[PDB]
This record gives C-alpha cells, structure tokens and sequence, in this order.
C-alpha cells in the first residue's frame, strides 16, 4: 500500500517555556512537539506547531486552512469550530492528543471535506484522572484547602477546619459515566468502605464488574443525585450533557453535598455551582475542567467558596496530562498519524470518534 | 456486686472551639462539648473541670492536675503529662487518650507514678480517618495539587508550570513504616490504585494470608525499604526508638525526589532535616498533620517550607483523627473506658492499654521485655 507524501501537519499544544527545558517529559508542548518533527520530517512530511490559538488572526487560523493533519490537545484546545472547518480546505484527520474531542464541532466534522477523521488516544489519561477525581474528593470532604491555608498563614484552630471534615468511609458516591475512567474511580473508591458506590450510564457495566467493584446502577439520573454524599462526572462533552449540571439539577443533590468534575467544564453551569457554594447547598466543588480554556482570569470557579471560606479544590486542566500520561498519549498520537501516513488507516476503533462522515462512538449520546 | 468509686475529680483538656462548636455541634472533643459525658459524670456524682489551658507557667492544667483522680487528654491540643508534672499529680490514676496516641504522657514517669497509673487511648477510633487522610496527602503531593490550586485561586493559567512535577501513583512504589492499624489501612486504600509495590517495615507483621489479600511485601531492613520506594508513610507510634527517626542521614537513604507523607507524630521527623531535604529537592514533597510541639508555633519552618518549584507542602493541622465521623467514636470510647475505672470493674478492653499496673501493655511502643498484657 502506498504512503502519503509531503503531509502538512499542525500542533496545537501549550507553551512550555523554561518548565520544558527543566523537564524533558513534558512532551505535549510546543517545544518538544510529542517526540513527532524528526519522525515526521524524515519521511518528507512537515510540522508546524503553536500555543497562539484564540485571537483573530492566530497562527492556528492561518495554518489550519491547508494543514492535512491537525493535532490539538485537550489542555490547550484548538476550537476546531464550524466557521474554521469551513476554511481547512485540506483537513482529512483532526488527532487529540489525550482524550476528549468536544473542542471539534464534531457534526460539522462529519460534513466536512467528505468527512473527516476525529481520533484521539483512548486509555491514555483515564488513570490519571480517576486518581485525581478520588484526590479531589478527599480533598474536599476532608477539608483540606482552608486547612492547608491556616498552616502557610501561620495560624492554628482545630476545630475551625474539623468542623467541616468528614472521613469518606460511609458516604454514598456516584458517578455520571462509568466508561473508562467512571469505572477506573469505582475501583480505586472500593478499598475506602464507601457506604454505596453508584452510577448512572446508559451503557452499564456488566453483572460480573458490578460484583467484582461492588456498584449499584441507578436507572435515573436525578434518583442517583438524591442519594448521594459525593457526585463526580465522568462523561464525555456532547449536546445532552452540555449545561447538564444546572440549578435544577445541582437542586436534586443533598444538601452540603461535594462535587468533582473533571469530565469538561462545559457539563456544568459555572454561576449556578458558584451560587449553589455561596448558599451552602454545595459543600465543595473540585476538578481540572473549564470552559473556554484557558480559563478566564475573571472565571467565578477560581475563587468560589462555601460559607465557611472553603470548599474549592480547582486546578488547571492538568490530570490527563501527568508525565506519566504524557508519554502514553505522546507514542497514541504517533500511532494514529502511523495509521494515517502510511494509508492503511487501521486506526484501533477505539480510538475514532467520527470517521468517513458517521459517528464511529456510542460514548457522545445515545444514537 | 463491685462498690463504684465516688466522688472522683475528672480534668479534661481539650481543644477550644469558640463559636464553631456552637455552628456544628459534631465538635464534641472540644472545651464547649466536653466529649458529651458532663451530665453522664454529674449524675454519678463525679465532678469535670475542662480546660485548653495547658503550655503556659500556672497554667490551668498545673493547677487542677494536682488533686485530679482521671485525666483526659486529646492528641490535637495535647497536655503533656511530663515527669515533673506526674510527680505532682498526687490523686492521678486514670490518663486517658480522647483519640489514638499517648506519646504526650511520659509513659516510663507515668509507669512509677502513684504505684503505676493506667494510661488508655481509643484503639480504632481514629483509624480509618488517618488513613484516608494519608491516600489524600499522597496523592495530593504526587500530583502537584498545592500549587496548582494556587495559581488558580491567583488568576493565573499555566499548564506546564504545575505538569512539570505531576505524576501518577500507579506504577509508584509505596512503602509504610508501620503495618498496625493504620499502616495496615493505607495499604487497603492503596490496592485500587495499581502501585508498582506495596511495602511495609514492622518488628509485628502482617500475617502471610493478609498479605497476599492486600498484595504487599515486608521489608527486613527500614534502609532497604526508603531506598526502593518512591513514597514514604510513617505510621507508627512515637517511643524512644522512633523520636527523630526520619533524620538527615535517614531520609537521605530516601530516593531523590520521593515523598514524604507523616501523620504519626511529629517528632519521629527532625523538622530541620526535612526542610533541608524539601529545599535541595531530595524530597519533592512532605505532607501529613502532626508537628512537635503542638500547636505549633507561628515559625515552625513546615508551615512554609517549599520544593525548588514552589510546592511539595501539604501540612494541615492536627486535624485527620479529630474528623466529625471520628469524633462520634472516641466521644463513645473515652465513657466506655471511664465506665470500666468508675465501676470499680477495671475491665478496660486489652487493646486500649498503653501503660497499666506500672508495666507498658502493648508491643507497639518499641520491642519490650516485660510487656504485660491483660
Ligand atoms: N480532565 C482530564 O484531563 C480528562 C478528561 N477526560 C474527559 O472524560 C471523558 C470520559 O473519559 P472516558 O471515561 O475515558 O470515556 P469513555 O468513553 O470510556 O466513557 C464515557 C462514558 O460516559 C457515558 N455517558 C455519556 N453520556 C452520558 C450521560 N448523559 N450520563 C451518564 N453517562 C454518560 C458513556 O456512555 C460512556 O460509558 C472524556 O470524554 C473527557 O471529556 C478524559 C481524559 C482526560
Ligand atoms: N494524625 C492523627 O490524627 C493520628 C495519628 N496517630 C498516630 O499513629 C500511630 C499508629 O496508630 P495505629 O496504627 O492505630 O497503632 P497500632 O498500634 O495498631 O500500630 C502501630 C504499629 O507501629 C509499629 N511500630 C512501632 N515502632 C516501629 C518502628 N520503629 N518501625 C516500624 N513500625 C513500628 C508497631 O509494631 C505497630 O504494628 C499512633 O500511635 C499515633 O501516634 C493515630 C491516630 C490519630
């Protein structure tokens, strides 16, 4: 079968700057490009990476209208919208470097070029985020932000952060999802003797995992908020689930409740989890996830708080993007763009969102 | 029938907790809740007198240790029950731990006191709080948390600058210096997660069916353990043997850029060391709850000490065994434990002895001759 020849490919990742240089492995940057240029450039093919990609007039605007490959990265996101696939007038195959391929207007994808091929690297972030997701629960049931800025501020009252902590043994937790990484965070809750571990996915996990994990599927998805202490989102960004956590829906959790999102910003109303915090309805809220990103500097989930001056254990968009991550989703991209290159296209199905104008996932709805 | 003592002079000291102990009632270890046995002792005809003053010359607990017949105390605001002040404890038979840990009373002085006072603690109670709070902090500091949420809370966006030093704990090696109840815990928590290895160092193992339930391995030397692992837990009780443990020289047996996490005691660190090993990189992080002394003075160098990049510190204070959940079950075994002395029983459970009819009564506290237990 015969190679493409002389592809243009364009890199949308995050600027690493000196951080790049005093850590090699952090690979999905536009300094170290994710191991690809001498890759790449050695089979005639030729790259072209930027972090410049919101304002009118980017780098990413310009270049996008000829490039045949586009890679973006979740922590950095190249918004492939409508307007901008109308101009790739030689896009065929839009890889994300990690997973999650919501910042791609994927119906538009599907119309485009005679569709084009939406991949990203399945597998390779979900530990790292499951680990995070019971790191930010803890965090935030055992009150450890206020607890932690009493300490560098060189004060010291007990029962000022006991009273708002709580041990995880005994809580009911659910997630939204239990896909790759939903199941992932049930694993690692099962040694914390949880009260219950529930889900909600119209994709349910087999008898055998359910027993094995020790999990209770939930039919409704507001039956499932009702009974839990502990609410974390594990799905994937599509129509269905944007705005999905609103006031009425945040309305159905307990009162002073805690919940984690590190699934994609967008699934929550960021001023209704804001008001929720402010009346103490929410006890915490926590995760890596926004909406645009990067994040505004004005974006309320910065500084959000509950009533007691706690509650808040946001971080940038980081999970998926560990060094351990990094490397797995680093040799994924430089599989998909092998599977691509050498016009084989054998993509791992896993790995395809859209693919020669369909959906090629159950996971972005039910279709 | 056993006559019931009478008239007994109860001291409790516990933490202040103003106004938040009237907001969350949960707070029962505190000077306003008095662990909830005020009536319960009054309707006996005991009398109580509770206090949080204890560090300062004519402190309120000099004063009313004196003539008290049970002493209370509490890890988190802890009265140190010295050798001077055990000489003048002349009525003291009972010390009781409102938590897990015993170390703030000399238990070698408590052991000659008054022909050999009984010291008892809450075994248990505490248990799983802390070793939830360990996964926490290790994950906090393995995944650079601190100041990533920093820079946040600080209107700033920078992916790579917090990254750069965040890694996963699976295919992480995790020892524990201790496998009793905590050490034991963590290492259940610790299962999910895929860890490279799960390690223990402990003069009392775990038995061969535990250990392969769980998936760890016991380690001979402690040297041998730190220079294989990429996290370190200190779970053990603070004793002679372990007071300054974690040193210079021992940690530096630790991997570069390892990480620390100690909610055992304080002291078993030297503060300094640590500092110093935080600083140079040879940590890449140090997290847990105790200090020595507690509180712990405004200056104490782990509230601020920092990584080269700016983070590795996940210090809170002496809070993980004082959780509201937690709380419930010491507030209970501190009446049980008094029920057992106050009845004239003296049928205290084995496993909540620490000293007893002058002889230790637990095998944690170091490898004894002449350990005696009920
Ligand atoms: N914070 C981070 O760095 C990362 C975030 N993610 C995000 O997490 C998402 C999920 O990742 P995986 O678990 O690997 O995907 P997955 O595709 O294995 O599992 C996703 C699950 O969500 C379910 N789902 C879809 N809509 C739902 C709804 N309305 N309610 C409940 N469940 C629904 C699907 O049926 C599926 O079982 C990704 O799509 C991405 O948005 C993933 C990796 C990195
Ligand atoms: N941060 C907090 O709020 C709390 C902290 N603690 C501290 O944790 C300590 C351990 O508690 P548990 O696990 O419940 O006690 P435990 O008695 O069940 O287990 C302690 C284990 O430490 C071992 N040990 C003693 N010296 C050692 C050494 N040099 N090296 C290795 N292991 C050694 C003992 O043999 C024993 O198996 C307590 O004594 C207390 O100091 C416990 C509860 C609350």
């Amino acid at each position: 079968t015969a190679r493409l020849q002389m592809v243009k490919v364009l890199a949308v990742l995050y600027d690493g700057g000196e951080h790049a240089k005093q850590v090699p492995g952090l690979l999905g940057t536009t300094e170290n490009e994710l191991g690809l240029r001498k890759w790449l450039e050695d089979q005639g093919h030729t790259l072209v990476t930027t972090s410049d990609k919101d304002r009118e007039g980017s780098t990413f605007d310009r270049e996008l209208e000829d490039a045949e490959i586009i890679i973006t990265t979740p922590f950095h996101p190249g918004y492939l919208t409508a307007e901008r696939l109308a101009r790739a007038k030689k896009l065929k195959l839009a890889v994300t470097a990690g997973i999650g391929s919501d910042h791609v207007d994927l119906d538009a994808a599907n119309k485009t070029n005679g569709g084009i091929t939406v991949a990203e690297v399945t597998g390779s972030c979900v530990v790292s985020v499951a680990e995070h997701v019971v790191m930010t629960i803890l965090v935030l049931v055992r009150n450890f932000v206020p607890a932690h800025e009493q300490i560098e501020a060189g004060r010291w009252d007990v029962a000022e952060v006991a009273k708002d902590e709580y041990d995880l043994e005994g809580k009911v937790v659910g997630t939204v999802g239990v896909g790759r990484i939903g199941e992932r965070v049930l694993r690692r809750l099962k040694g914390f003797d949880c009260k219950e571990l529930l889900y909600y996915d119209y994709q349910p996990l087999s008898p055998e995992k359910e027993k094995e994990i020790g999990c209770r599927r939930v039919e409704n998805l507001e039956e499932m908020l009702a009974q839990c202490d502990v609410v974390t989102i594990n799905c994937p960004l599509h129509e269905s689930t944007r705005g999905l956590f609103n006031k009425d829906l945040i309305s159905k959790m307990k009162r002073g409740s805690w919940l984690v999102n590190t699934a994609r910003g967008a699934i929550v109303v960021k001023e209704d989890v804001a008001e929720a915090l402010r009346t103490g309805h929410l006890r915490g809220y926590g995760g890596d996830v926004w909406f645009p990103q990067p994040a505004p500097a004005d974006h309320v989930l910065r500084t959000a708080k509950n009533p007691f001056g706690g509650g808040n254990a946001m971080v940038p968009h980081m999970s998926g993007t560990s060094l351990d991550a990094q490397k797995r989703y680093a040799e994924g991209v430089k599989r998909i763009l092998d599977s691509y290159l050498s016009g084989r296209f054998d993509y791992r199905p896993e790995d395809l969102i859209v693919h020669q104008g369909k959906y090629a996932t159950r996971a972005y709805g039910q279709r």
